[PDB]
């Protein structure tokens, strides 16, 4: 299982506009388009992302593509990031994929916002971790999917997913 994989069992495939677990506006897998009320300023958003009028619908290529950039740019983020960068070096190889999946889905900042987490983490204290980790409104609405990252983080396999 890679970085690709989990990240897809996590966020699904549509190929159409469609709005996320928070009302947003979003395509592909997991792609945010704009947290703007409006299908149009969706729209523009897409044809500006893909470079072509899409008309709120793209092929799985185009998916796929939008998906390498985003999984490129969620790596960088974290490697450029101050509070994030010593984490991820302290990790091993799956719970770096944990952390990727977080800062994909919540952004570099609201992750770096996880203070107590992070310092858990580098610690390597994977029970204390997780119990703090489920202390967070990212769990209370996303539960089914923060159970899987959070076992990640604690168990450093990928049983959560081998399931899925």
């Amino acid at each position: 299982m890679n970085i690709f994989e989990m990240l897809r069992i996590d966020e699904g495939l549509r190929l159409k506009i469609y709005k996320d677990t928070e009302g947003y506006y979003t395509i592909g897998i997991g792609h945010l388009l704009t947290k703007s009320p409006s299908l149009n300023a969706a729209k523009s958003e897409l044809d500006k992302a893909i470079g072509r009028n899409c008309n709120g619908v793209i092929t799985k290529d185009e998916a796929e593509k939008l998906f390498n950039q985003d999984v490129d740019a969620a790596v960088r983020g974290i490697l450029r990031n101050a509070k994030l960068k010593p984490v991820y070096d302290s990790l091993d190889a799956v719970r770096r994929c944990a952390l990727i999946n977080m800062v994909f889905q919540m952004g570099e900042t609201g992750v770096a916002g996880f203070t107590n987490s992070l310092r858990m983490l580098q610690q390597k204290r994977w029970d204390e971790a997780a119990v703090n980790l489920a202390k967070s409104r990212w769990y209370n609405q996303t539960p089914d999917r923060a159970k899987r990252v959070i076992t990640t983080f604690r168990t450093g396999t990928w049983d959560a997913y081998k399931n899925l």
